């Protein structure tokens, strides 16, 4: 029970979701008012920066966009 | 932290916050994709229905409106 | 093509929508950064206050709650 | 005013705003419940798909991500 963050994969041309651990790490940081947060995926080190909504590969500087899904209000049946 | 859920008090004409415990129970059900959530306040039994955004007194059927305020949105 | 505002009717226990004119008046005010806006419905004069999200009957002071619907991102098929 | 729509530029690694005209065309289609919207920028033809949140080059099939930033949310 946390928000679903996504990162854009320019290869498949699609928004992909994070692992449940990486999604929880990111969403905890977001909830606490952090401007950035670190995690690893594929044995690669990432910072997500909330101020620019991008994910940075710390080793190469390569920036991929992230998004926060918005759940409908009201909710649908 | 968590999202801020309120119910409207027609007596006082204002939007009131739930108890931190009730808030987290509701927001957890909201995040998990549930269509409703059940809890107790003033030693009374309530269901919040997310598809009508109301709080139901389980004794009376009495319906009070609820709202979601987002703690934080993406900016620039 | 504007946001859908609703007011709560304690009588029917339901969120109701405004007329297209009253919805457009309210949403224009919202979009421009106004804190309040005036309209009439049922030959009765209302102010909506965005700071408290309520609708006030100017003659009686009676307050009913309003809400702004949030459209899902992404949109569903 | 209107909502702020952006597309991601992989060349510069940043989120860019559309032209005010393109923005209003997109946000109007968004408000009306459309599932897509069509326009032109850099004298090129694009469709934005709201169900995948991407901008499609109509010549190439090339997909760029788009985002919605809300100008204003309810608070207290
Ligand atoms: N959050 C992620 N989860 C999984 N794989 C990812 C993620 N972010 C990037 N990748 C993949 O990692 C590879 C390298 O991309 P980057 O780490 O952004 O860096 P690079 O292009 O190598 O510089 C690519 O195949 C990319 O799809
Ligand atoms: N979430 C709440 N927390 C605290 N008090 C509440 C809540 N919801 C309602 N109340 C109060 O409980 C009282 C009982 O009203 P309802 O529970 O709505 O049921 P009703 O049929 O009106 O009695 C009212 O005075 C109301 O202010
Ligand atoms: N936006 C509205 N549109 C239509 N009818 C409304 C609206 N707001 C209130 N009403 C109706 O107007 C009547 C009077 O309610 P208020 O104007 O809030 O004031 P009052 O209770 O008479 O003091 C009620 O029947 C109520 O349902
Ligand atoms: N909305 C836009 N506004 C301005 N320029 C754009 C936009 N979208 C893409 N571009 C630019 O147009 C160029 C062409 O790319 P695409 O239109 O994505 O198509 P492709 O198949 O990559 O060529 C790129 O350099 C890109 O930066």
């Amino acid at each position: 029970n946390s928000n679903n963050w996504r990162w854009f994969d320019d290869r498949s041309g699609r928004w992909c979701s994070y692992s449940a651990s990486n999604n929880s790490t990111i969403d905890s940081a977001w909830k606490s008012g952090e401007t950035s947060v670190r995690f690893t995926a594929g044995r690669r080190r990432y910072t997500v920066q909330f101020t620019t909504m991008v994910q940075v590969n710390e080793e190469t500087g390569n920036r991929r966009p992230v998004m926060l899904t918005l759940l409908r209000v009201p909710r649908l049946n």
